[PDB]
């Protein structure tokens, strides 16, 4: 395994390094605006050196953005690809490729078989090829990947099963700025080339003029470049045909046939190709496909031919194809251009350019790092999709969970397909895949857009939900009593952080009584593959409840009162009728524990009340029913809680961390949260659901005399205060801080909420954020780029160091974020914008909802930690940042069961499973085969990661070969499962590199 910390990788560009020492100037270029005038020697083509011209029709089919994915099927795309199946049939020379297999698959079931067998033929002859074959062609910058895996594994999957094709290059034109995350997944899903577009202006020109354009993309720790994928980054503005065929669009234009209510903005039309005319056309046009060409090595050109929705009418496939068929008669049969040009695909262009390479006509640059933030014109900096529609942001990486935990569940027995547990798995992917779409997760979408992504997302929870409770009901009621209902809900989930108690009160009580029902068994799942000790609660109708083991074992348990927040200035209420009862949930391994609450008559043994002190000015007393220990009442002062041997913290008056104290001999090291606002520029570009055009520095928001509640227990304290747009809360469990902000931005137009933490740690203009929760890059704040360019996606976390200290903030959202001064670290909150930002959407963002944001901040001693190189472009986690963003992202599931009664119960499950090395996950565990198979078959993504060793253990090899019995082979695969890359002799599943990800499918008998 290669040392990912020490060892600097040697690249030709290091887009880290490459931007210290770009000067981004914004040079008007000429016909090529962000460019300049391409000279090419024309003695450079002759017999013996011809360009080959590939031109590949294809056609940008959003799965969501002005319509909703069935309203633009139903007005574009089914009549795209019925006319798309009709000209290919009758043209063999024409050629297309399609990109986003949900709008394949909704219109391939909906064929005849005669139809169907037509669509093969025309696939089989490469005529019509798939690219990428991902569901959707996803966001980048906001995705997990662990989603941009599930949605690629869903349209490549569909593809094998229906078309037995397996796309090796990507298309990816439409997101805005591009990820390592997708080579990376693609290198490891058997793919050979990828293509990219939507580059930084300044970006395209720096690589242009190097014809760093084509490159291998590796990873920013890969040494040996095993990672590297073969990488076209197109030149241009646009993906359009103006965009695609040279350097000046006006000429580009009038090669676009569809425009003769379409035109050309540079006011020259499109003319029909003749015997008149095609000599000069051929000029005008060749001359631009030589210009595009001096920007690449090889004498192989890539010319896209498409547009959004494009190739919907019949009539639009005969004027681009006949007129292009007369060009490429003439240009062809015309030695003074040695030129061959023809339709082909994106595969073939690829193929082509390696052909080049092999016979030793071009070498080409190795690339490092990201193209994040995304500049399309002078300032106008792609950072607001970081954090538009943050509340959708928040549901993908819930619904993200669950799928993962309803499959893992699911994934230990076959089930009759009577229980429908295999179109529950399948709709929940496909809603959550379709998100991935880079107007769904982006917050680019319409308001009607974003309510289907919300209903399809709503759906797919409740589909995981049925799926885990079936399954924890199999999996801990005897063998010996187990009789399923499939329709029935043995278990309801409680989630008290989805949507959140101040989003919507709708977490159940569990109503105890010791005659109407005295005792309630509760169920914890854990997906981690191991041990977690994990404080969960539930809302009891009574104080008096105690919590065992199913062995009657005692636990020890806290109550806390429910509290409400509400709306003159704002204020807590506290609930007279329900309690929350808290208490260490141990759970195995990829696995499963029952618990017992008890009512009693009065305090428990084992059962601790915490105190409540309600700091305001001018008091008026709250009663809170039954409980015990009636609220203290004070004015605003400062206060400090700790809870366990864990971090003691101070607050302000208004209820806002001040300072941590790591250790009992430790300073107390200041650490100030402060929430601000950004607002809209009066004069020129305005904000919108793409753009961050923030008019200056954020200005601090007035907290008033804000009322600051504090809890105070042995297993739980917190902190919460009702500020203007924010109910700001901070909770303690022994080791980091979790921080929850119920946001609403309300009516507030034109405001950006961002919270910031000012620290003196000794950053500089160095700051680390993750890409797609995958990896942590290197980031330098460059006073040169306005302050939207500093601003970079945070799907996972970011975190600042110095020589001694760094402090980390996981997120269970992609936000936006950054480091805009020495030891701080701000990330955005939400956003509300009466102005549109002219990319299309033609709306603001004026549907903000209340959302529960939740983090941890992890305040950490990294002077003995081995950090890399100075000069290496990543970063990585410590265990406890790295298990911080675990309990984010993949908590505890916790299961009420719904009757009075659970005959069968049993106390585990998962007891003899390994509990693998802290930096391995089984990421995916997913079975492949129905139960009408001879050879059942579970696929394992295992993906390990990198933590800093600080010096510090005990655990035990996992083989998720033998994770299931009677297993008869296991093979390493690609990551979609869908390619065997080594049969193991073993059976036995080898061991997986830092910062590596693997996947194997066991076959069992
Ligand atoms: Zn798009």
């Amino acid at each position: 395994c290669q040392d990912v910390v020490q060892d600097v990788p040697n690249v030709d560009v290091q887009m880290l390094e490459l931007y210290d020492r770009m000067s981004f100037k914004d040079i008007d270029g000429g016909v090529w605006k962000q460019g300049w005038n391409i000279k090419y020697d024309p003695l450079k083509y002759n017999a013996h050196h011809k360009l080959k011209v590939f031109v590949v029709p294809h056609s940008h089919n959003d799965p969501g953005w002005i319509q909703t994915f069935e309203e633009y099927y139903q007005h574009d795309t089914k009549h795209i690809l019925s006319n798309a199946l009709r000209h290919l049939h009758d043209n063999p020379e024409m050629k297309f490729i399609w990109a986003e297999i949900s709008y394949f698959a909704r219109f391939y079931h909906d064929l005849g078989e005669n139809k169907k067998l037509q669509m093969k033929s025309i696939v089989k002859n490469g005529q019509l090829e798939f690219v990428t074959g991902g569901w959707v062609m996803p966001d980048e910058a906001n995705s997990h990947w662990r989603n941009v895996l599930l949605q690629l594994t869903e349209g490549q999957t569909w593809l094998k099963q229906f078309m037995n094709v397996t796309p090796t290059a990507s298309w990816a034109i439409d997101p805005f700025g591009h990820s390592p995350t997708m080579p990376y997944i693609l290198q490891k899903s058997g793919f050979k080339n990828m293509l990219i577009q939507r580059t930084h202006y300044s970006v395209k020109k720096e690589l242009a003029q190097q014809r760093q354009l084509e490159f291998l993309w590796r990873q920013i720790w890969d040494n040996k470049g095993d990672t590297a994928l073969f990488t076209h980054m197109m030149p241009f503005y646009s993906y359009d045909i103006p965009h695609t065929c040279g350097p000046d669009p006006k000429v580009c234009c009038q090669f676009d046939f569809k425009r003769m209510g379409l035109s050309c903005p540079w006011k020259v039309p499109p003319r029909t190709i003749s015997d008149q005319n095609v000599a000069a056309r051929s000029d005008l046009l060749v001359d631009q496909w030589k210009k595009k060409a001096e920007l690449y090595r090889t004498n192989v050109l890539l010319i896209p031919l498409g547009d959004d929705f494009r190739f919907k009418q019949n009539t639009e496939w005969d004027v681009q194809r006949v007129n292009y068929e007369r060009l490429f008669e003439h240009i062809n049969s015309q030695a003074h251009f040695n030129v061959q040009a023809q339709f082909g695909t994106l595969q073939e262009y690829f193929d082509a350019v390696h052909q080049a390479e092999r016979a030793g006509q071009a070498e080409f640059p190795t690339l490092s790092g990201d193209f994040f933030t995304y500049a399309d014109r002078s300032d106008n900096y792609w950072s607001g999709y970081y954090t538009s529609r943050p509340y959708h942001k928040r549901m993908d990486r819930v619904l993200m969970h669950y799928v993962r935990a309803a499959e893992m569940l699911s994934a230990w027995h076959s089930w009759d397909g009577m229980a429908r547990i295999e179109e529950r798995l399948e709709q929940a992917r496909r809603e959550l895949s379709l998100f991935q779409h880079h107007d769904g997760i982006t917050g680019t979408a319409k308001t009607h857009v974003v309510v289907d992504y919300e209903q399809r997302m709503q759906e797919a929870l409740k589909a995981c939900q049925m799926v885990m409770q079936q399954s924890v009901y199999r999996l801990l009621t005897k063998p010996s009593i187990y009789s399923p209902d499939f329709s029935f809900s043995y278990f309801t989930l409680d989630d008290s952080r989805w949507p959140g108690s101040g989003v919507e009160d709708s977490r159940t009580t569990i109503i105890l009584g010791e005659d109407i029902l005295p005792s309630k068994h509760v169920v914890m799942h854990n997906t981690l593959p191991h041990w977690r000790e994990q404080l969960v609660d539930f809302y009891v109708s009574s104080p008096f409840v105690s919590v065992t083991d199913l062995a009657n074992n005692p636990v020890e348990a806290q109550v806390s009162p429910v509290w409400s927040w509400h709306h003159d200035t704002i204020h807590p209420q506290g609930s007279t009728t329900k309690y929350r009862i808290i208490f260490k949930a141990r759970v195995p391994p990829m696995g499963l524990a029952t618990y017992v609450l008890t009512i009693s008559d009065s305090k428990p043994e084992h059962t601790s009340y915490a105190s409540n002190l309600l700091l305001r000015k001018n008091p008026t007393s709250l009663p809170l029913g039954q409980y015990p220990e009636d609220v203290k009442f004070g004015d605003p002062r400062e206060i400090s809680l700790r809870v366990g041997n864990g971090p003691t913290l101070a607050f302000s008056e208004q209820g806002l961390l001040k300072s941590i104290q790591l250790t009992q001999d430790s300073p107390h090291v200041p650490v100030h949260f402060k929430f601000l606002k950004y607002g809209v520029r009066s004069h020129g570009d305005r904000s919108g659901a793409y753009l961050f055009l923030p008019n200056g520095p954020a200005s601090p928001v007035e907290l008033g005399q804000p009322v600051v509640l504090v809890t105070k227990g042995k297993l739980e304290s917190s902190v919460s205060v009702g500020l203007p747009s924010v109910v700001h809360q901070t909770i303690m469990r022994g080791g980091a801080p979790e921080i929850r902000n119920l946001v609403d931005i309300g009516s507030l137009d034109n405001t950006e909420i961002v919270m910031r933490l000012e620290t003196h740690i000794d950053s500089g203009d160095i700051f680390y954020t993750d890409l797609n929760g995958l990896q942590f890059i290197k980031r330098r704040r460059l006073d040169k780029l306005p302050l939207q360019a500093n601003y970079y996606p945070i799907p996972s976390g970011m975190f600042i160091e110095d020589a001694n200290t760094r402090l980390t903030l996981l997120t269970g959202q992609p936000l936006g974020g950054s480091s805009l001064a020495s030891g701080e670290l701000e990330i955005m909150q939400d956003r509300r914008l009466a102005s549109d930002d002219e990319r299309g959407l033609g709306q603001g963002v004026l549907d903000n909802k209340p959302v529960l944001h939740i983090y941890r901040l992890v305040l950490e001693k990294v002077n003995n930690c081995v950090r890399p190189s100075e000069l290496h472009p990543a970063g990585y986690l410590t265990s406890a940042a790295h298990k911080a963003s675990q309990s984010l992202l993949d908590p505890l599931d916790k299961f009420i069961f719904a009757e009075n009664e659970w005959i069968g119960a049993q106390g585990q499950f998962g007891g003899d499973h390994p509990s693998a090395r802290e930096d391995l996950d089984v990421s995916v565990m997913r079975r492949l085969t129905k139960s009408s198979a001879k050879t059942q078959r579970v696929g394992y993504v295992l993906h390990r990661t990198n933590l800093m060793q600080c010096g510090t253990e005990h655990t035990q090899k996992l083989d998720v070969c033998h994770l299931l019995p009677n297993v008869a082979r296991c093979e390493r695969t690609t990551l979609t499962f869908l390619q065997n890359l080594e049969h193991l002799d073993g059976m036995v599943a080898p061991e997986v590199c830092p910062m590596e990800t693997a996947a194997y499918v066991s076959s069992h008998s």
